[PDB]
Formats: structure tokens, sequence, C-alpha cells
């Protein structure tokens, strides 16, 4: 088997988990140790359903930039035995664009799902349901409900988390390594 598909399947196996909050189904990225990331609008509570069991959340941190403005990402620290494989070295130091990327989704409704969103470009400001958001990127693919939390990847790099779309385009929150230091 080739190397792009090997890395994507390895993500699914070790780092990209099926979750449910009171807002419904999401894809969750485990970054290292007991630290994961979800979209802010998933509103993780005191507990979260992960794959086949209810896991306690020890801490949640919603990320905003210096402008006080929403970045649409919540860092969760989980109460588990599991250490996630550390994938911080695949996350660029600065939010990066990409050609021919793939969005990897993993939900109970959309399990191990691969979506070819194409090129991923700087976009910046986005308005999601009256919530202003910075540091977004855009792909010209008609993403859909149930795909938030999805992992934007390409060439062994992990560059975003899907948060939105308008029926013709999709949008992720950009990743940078400093968030997971
Ligand atoms: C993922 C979450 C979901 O399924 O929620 C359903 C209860 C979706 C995926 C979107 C929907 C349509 N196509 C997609 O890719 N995301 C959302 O629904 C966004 C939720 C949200 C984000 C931030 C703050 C609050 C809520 N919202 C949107 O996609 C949206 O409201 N508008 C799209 C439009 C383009 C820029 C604004």
């Amino acid at each position: 088997m080739g190397p792009s598909l090997d890395f994507a399947l390895s993500l699914l196996r070790r780092n990209v988990r099926q979750v449910q909050t009171d807002q419904g189904h999401f894809t969750m990225l485990g970054v290292r140790d007991r630290l994961a990331v979800l979209p802010r609008h998933s509103q993780p509570g005191k507990t979260i359903w992960i794959e086949h069991k209810l896991v306690n959340i020890l801490d949640a941190v919603e990320l905003v930039d210096e402008q006080g403005v929403n970045l649409e990402l919540t860092l969760i620290t989980l109460d588990t035995n599991e250490k996630f494989r550390d994938i911080t070295k695949f996350i660029p130091e600065n939010i990066s664009t990409a050609s021919d990327a793939t969005l990897v989704i993993n939900t109970e409704h959309m399990p191990s799902m691969f979506v070819p969103v194409g090129d991923v470009v700087q976009y910046g400001f986005l308005n999601l349901s009256g919530k202003p958001t910075h540091r977004t990127m855009m792909y010209n693919f008609p993403t859909k409900a149930g795909q938030c939390g999805g992992v934007v990847t390409s060439v062994g790099k992990v560059i975003g988390i899907h948060i939105g779309g308008n029926g013709r385009q999709g949008f992720c929150a950009g990743l940078k390594r400093s968030y997971f230091a």
C-alpha cells in the first residue's frame, strides 16, 4: 500500500475518534498524551461519548486570538488510560495551505470516510451562525452537516479541523503546533 493512504489510515487507527456531545456527532482529533481538539460549537460537557464509552473531560479551553475573537477550537483534556500517539510534528508551526488535500471524517454516521476537498487556501474571516471567526481556510467542496471535526490533511501534514460550509464551499479552522504545546 502507498504512503498517503497509509498515513490517512494510520490517523484513523491511532488519532481520529468517533464522538457524540449534546450537539450530536463529531469527529475528534487526539493530538498527544490526553489532549484532543474538537470544534467549539460541539459544546463538550463534563463527559463525552468516545467510540464505545463515556469519558470524563478534566478541562476544556476555547481558543480565541489576540483580537478577542473566536478560533472555533476547544482543547479537551481527557480522563483516560490512553496516551494518544504524538502527532504534533505533523502539524505545521504556522497555518499552512495545501494542494490536493483530503478531509478525514470519523463519526458513527460517517465512519472512516475520505473526502477529496482539493486545494486549501487562506481565507481568514468567516461568519458562522452570527459567530465571527478568524484563521480559517477554505476548500471549494460542498461539505455537509455531520462533518465538523473532520481532519484536513495532505502529504503527511495535519493542517485543519472542519468547522463549516455554505453548500458549495467548506471551511476549517487552521492548525498550528503552538496550540498543542
Ligand atoms: C458541522 C456541524 C454540524 O453538522 O451541525 C449540525 C447541527 C457543520 C458543517 C457545515 C454545515 C453545512 N455544510 C458544512 O460544512 N457546521 C455548521 O453547521 C456550522 C456550525 C457553527 C460554526 C461556528 C459557530 C456556530 C455554529 N455553521 C455553518 O456551517 C454556518 O452557519 N454557515 C455557513 C456559512 C458559510 C460561512 C457561514
